[PDB]
Formats: C-alpha cells, structure tokens, sequence
C-alpha cells in the first residue's frame, strides 16, 4: 500500500504545516501537524476542556462506530517550545492520503496549553519519530508509520515541504519526479528516539564550505533551523545590522536586508537554503526588525533541522530495519 497527502502552510510565514487526516467511521477529517520530532498522534476532541478550544475541529469518538476506549491509558506530552497537552486514548481507524491503519492509538486531549488553543489552524499532531518516545501509559503505543510500515510497498515516508506553498507527505514510495539529481542517504541514530543524523558542514552565502560534524534531528514539527552558536554567529555576521536580541529571543535583522543563503552538508552532497527562506518577518506588526530563521541551539541541548532546512530538500525517512535519512535537492 501507499498514501499521499498534501501538506499546507498554516500562515504566510510557514510557521507550521497541516495535513488532513481521516479519523473514525464515518470519517472525521482533522488537520494535523505531522511531527517527525515526536511520537504521539493526539487531537482536539469532544473531551477537550471547552475554554481551551477556540476554532479547532474536534474528534468526537462517540460518533465513530470504530472507536474503542483504550481502557486505563493516559498520555501527557511537553514539547521543546514549552507547550503541552494530555488526555486519554481511543483506538480507531486512521487514514492519511488513502493509506489506512486500523487500531491506531488516537490520543484525545482533555487539556491543551495556551499556544495550542491560540492556533485555530492545528487540530492536533501526528508524530513520526520513533515509537519509543510515545507517551501513552501504561502501555506505550505505536506511531501511524510504525503501524502502517509492514503493509507499505517500501518502509519509508517522505517529506516535501513547500516554501510559501503546499507540499506533500508520501508513505510507502519515493516519487522520483519530486526531486532533482540523486538522493544522498546518511546514517541515523535512534538512541534518543529521533531521526538523528550528522551533517558534514555548512557554508554561508557564496563562502567556502566548512567541514565540521553537526549532529542534529530532522524535525518537521519545528519551524526554524537551530544550530551551534558558532555557526549561527558566522551566518548573521554576513547580514548588516543583524544582532542577537535577548528581549526578542534570538537573532533579528533589518527587514530591509537581503539575506544570504545557507548550505548544509549531507555526506558529500549539499543542500542550499535560499536566503528568503530565513526571513520570518517583523518581530511585531509594523516593525522594521525581522526575526531570523536560523537560531542558536545553545539553550536546547540538540541541533534541530526544522522546516527552514527541510523545506529546501526532498527528505526520505527510511524506516528499514536500520533506519537512514535521505536528502535530495528539488
């Protein structure tokens, strides 16, 4: 089997991407944030505290003839941005782009933190990291990909995120028309539950490539590119007037600037992030200070190849017995 679904930016900045997902019988379609940095499929629901729902579409398990309460199971998750959610668990039929999993754990939110409430465009998350990170207790549950894997034509999914445009998540096949050149594959460590890999270095604009190992995670659920402070300083030093602002929370730059590109290495291959992809617009409405799309990871504990980096590539998440990641230009 295979599946193919379009993923759409939630706003003009590509702050996140939503993909429609069918849950239950008859189908209830929710727009979920596919997140290769976490491993829970959770949704706004008829159980979510009413004051914490503000425009999201909800899953109502009582209206699904295939929903079954997973007795005794609870979940609770905290994300790197400080947001959180928790609740109980149903199993139900879940389909993405024509690919169907029966018995998928659908984590129904009873509580969500303010940032989820305040984003009416995201109805929940669909985790695509390794199932060892799934938070369901006392019986950990599998991700949608893990449940689907055995049925897929090939045990892979691909992320093809658009810049200011829709893109595609495919399951079970590699669309050879969706990228240019060849796909370069690189090793993955699953020890932390992430799609964790080592980039071979970077360049800023037309500058020379610096060969240096940068361990980080391929994370579709993080907006920006978070890299070591040395790398980030080297990038922003090429932008007149750019500075790190403690009050804003990262590097800002004059909105009048033209940003240089940023290249990262995948083995001997190179992925080029155009400068425009690094512009996240005014820090507040009407400001001439703009927020940068490359930021320091120094306060995170891990480097994160988020959407800014991934949207410059066609990315293969290879879930073979020994997982690997593939990157191609496009």
């Amino acid at each position: 089997s295979t599946g193919s679904a379009t993923t759409t930016p939630i706003d003009s900045l590509d702050d996140a991407y939503i993909t429609p997902v069918q849950i239950g019988t008859p189908a209830q379609t929710l727009n979920l944030d596919f997140d290769t940095g976490s491993s829970d499929l959770w949704v706004f629901s008829s159980e979510t505290t009413a004051s914490e729902v503000d425009g999201q579409t909800i899953y109502t398990p009582s209206k699904s003839t295939t929903a079954k309460l997973l007795s005794g199971a609870t979940w609770s998750i905290s994300y790197g941005d400080g947001s959180s959610s928790s609740g109980d668990v149903y199993t139900d039929t879940v389909s993405v782009g024509g690919l169907t999993v029966t018995g998928q754990a659908v984590e129904s939110a009873k509580k969500v933190s303010s940032s989820f409430t305040e984003d009416s465009t995201i109805d929940g998350l669909l985790g695509l990291a390794f199932s060892t990170l799934n938070t369901v207790s006392p019986t950990q549950q599998k991700t949608f990909f893990d449940n689907a894997k055995a049925s897929l034509d090939s045990p892979v999914f691909t992320a093809d995120l658009g810049y200011h445009a829709p893109g595609t998540y495919n399951f079970g096949f590699i669309d050879t028309t969706a990228y240019t050149g060849s796909i370069t594959y690189t090793a993955v460590s699953t020890k932390q539950g992430f799609w964790e890999w080592t980039s071979t270095g970077y360049a800023v604009g037309s500058g020379t490539f610096k060969s240096t190992s940068i361990d980080g995670i391929a994370d579709t659920g993080t907006t920006l590119l978070y890299l070591p402070a040395t790398v980030v300083s080297a990038y922003w030093a090429q932008v007149s007037g750019a500075k790190s602002s403690s009050s804003v929370g990262g590097y800002v730059f004059p909105c009048s600037a033209t940003l240089p590109s940023f290249t990262f290495g995948v083995g001997s291959a190179r992925i080029v992030i155009p400068g425009d992809y690094i512009d996240f617009g005014p820090i507040s409405t009407g400001s001439s200070s703009c927020f940068g799309g490359i930021q320091s990871s120094a306060g995170i504990g891990i480097n994160i190849f988020g959407d800014v980096a991934l949207k410059a590539a066609f990315v293969v998440f290879n879930g073979a017995t020994t997982p690997t990641l593939g990157f191609a230009s496009k």
